[PDB]
């Protein structure tokens, strides 16, 4: 029970006879995260910076009851590696009991080992380095179309639908072999599932993408594409389910689409902003081997991970989580430890910048070298199309949306 009287927190206030104290308290530790991994410009934000001098491992919240759950944020490089490698945590147990069957099939983050490891080791070969080298031509076309149709506008762009939108969504869709004259409509779809106001018209929206995905799985799984459905589905037959595909792939256009199009644009904006460094990469690319690693590093596009409960007591750095504890780990918090310093600063000439944003242990990204292929193909194509790329107004903020990295909208001129 909340004390009004005392606070003025809404997020804590919410009160009414009847409410569920666990899910009130599932939901605060979460919005608390949340805050916790919103950004000041590229930076953590101060209430983030002074966590992380606590310790590498602090309380987010703790349940009202004697012997109740704790929520721990992990913030140390050490302990976020340590609680995100330990086979001593659970991603399932995050959205119900042992006996809780799978919810949303062919979403990895949700599955444990033995059927994690099952499901992902049949789906991996479509994601492969091999693949997305085969993968690169048409990667390129898209990354190619996109500045085209941005230097024949004229400035000011807005990045985010032009740049971020404008290659993730057909890459994503040519990844799984959606035909070109579907695409826009799909994206449209997909829109209106991630941001329609209505949660009914919203659910209604993610209905029909999951029907259009269910019927295109079907069609494809069996045939001869080189689109996810056939090499997933010629190499394992009815071992794998059209559910699980399903899955699978709404993740790619939905979700991770959703991903690749915000870390363009969050790329898009560091290279107006520091645009020396990005002309040593498009005159001397040779010079700086390792600028790829540094910016995923610096940028952090993705700030923290799914919440993983504790199967039994654990030592975590100096800690003792117990038994049915959560921690979420600050990717952010892993990549930036020196925040601020010379050397947390983006530096595209650095040494092999070891960072983690692709996450850590068996969950660790599926999509890193689809992204990375992204990036490395999307950055350098700008920097050389648009040398003088420039922020259309710089007194102007960009305004960031609620995590993960979520550049609302980005106007750039040339
Ligand atoms: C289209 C490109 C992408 C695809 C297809 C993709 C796919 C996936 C999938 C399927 C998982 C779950 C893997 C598992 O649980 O075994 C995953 C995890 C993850 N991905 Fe991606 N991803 C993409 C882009 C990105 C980007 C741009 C980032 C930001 C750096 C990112 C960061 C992460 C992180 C941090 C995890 C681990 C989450 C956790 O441990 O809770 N991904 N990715």
């Amino acid at each position: 029970i909340p004390n009004p009287l005392l606070g003025l927190d809404s997020t804590e206030n919410l009160y009414f006879q009847g409410i569920d104290p666990f899910t009130m308290f599932e939901e605060i530790n979460v919005v608390r995260a949340s805050q916790l991994h919103r950004r000041d410009r590229f930076d953590p934000v101060p209430e983030l910076h002074s966590l992380m001098k606590e310790g590498g491992l602090t309380v987010l919240g703790t349940e009202d009851s004697t012997e109740g759950r704790t929520a721990w944020l992990a913030t140390g490089i050490d302990e976020v590696r340590q609680v995100l490698g330990s086979d001593k945590f659970s991603a399932r147990l995050l959205y119900g009991g042992t006996a809780a069957g799978i919810t949303w099939p062919g979403f990895l983050t949700q599955y444990d080992p033995p059927e994690h490891t099952r499901l992902r080791r049949m789906v991996v070969p479509a994601f492969s380095h091999r693949r997305m080298q085969k993968f690169r031509p048409r990667v390129e076309q898209i990354v190619q179309d996109s500045l085209d149709t941005i230097e024949s506008l004229g400035g000011p762009v807005d990045f985010v639908p032009h740049f971020g939108w404008a290659i993730a969504t057909p890459a994503t869709c040519d990844f799984l072999g959606i035909p070109r004259d579907d695409q826009a409509d799909l994206a449209r779809i997909l829109l209106a599932s991630r941001t329609d106001r209505s949660d009914k018209r919203r659910t209604a929206a993610g209905n029909k993408f999951m029907t259009y995905m269910k019927q295109h799985v079907a069609q494809s799984r069996r045939g001869s594409g080189d689109d996810l459905f056939g090499i997933v589905g010629r190499e394992n037959g009815d071992a794998i389910t059209d559910a699980e595909l399903t899955g699978v792939a709404a993740f790619v256009m939905g979700a991770a689409a959703d991903q690749v199009a915000r870390l363009l644009a969050a790329g898009a904006w560091l290279m107006v902003e520091q645009p020396a460094q990005f002309a040593l990469l498009r005159e001397k690319p040779e010079t700086v081997p390792e600028w790829l690693d540094e910016t995923m590093r610096y940028l952090t596009t993705d700030e923290k991970t799914h919440p993983r409960v504790a199967t039994q007591d654990v030592r975590i750095g100096n800690q003792l989580v117990k038994a049915g504890d959560t921690v979420t780990c600050s990717l952010l918090a892993a990549n930036r430890p020196n925040y601020p310093s010379a050397e947390d600063e983006f530096d595209i000439t650095r040494e092999k910048a070891e960072h983690l944003a692709f996450g850590h242990g068996i969950h660790h990204c599926l999509g890193r070298a689809m992204a990375e292929l992204m990036f490395k193909v999307s950055i350098p194509a700008l920097a050389h199309r648009f040398p003088t790329l420039r922020l259309a107004d710089p007194q102007r903020e960009i305004t960031l949306g609620p995590p993960p990295f979520d550049v609302e909208a980005l106007l750039l001129d040339w």
